[PDB]
């Protein structure tokens, strides 16, 4: 109803806390986070 809503932050980290204005930082950084990743999987 009326709890902000204001204030929009670009890719913000859902695993440490984190704001990435730009779109390079942030898809690496899920990298360094997601243990596993493959072709094989996804
Ligand atoms: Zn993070």
């Amino acid at each position: 109803g009326s709890s902000g809503s204001s204030g929009e932050k670009p890719y913000v980290c859902t695993e440490c806390g984190k704001a990435f204005i730009r779109k390079s930082h942030f898809i690496t950084h899920e990298r360094i986070h997601t243990g596993e990743s493959g072709p094989s999987s996804g």
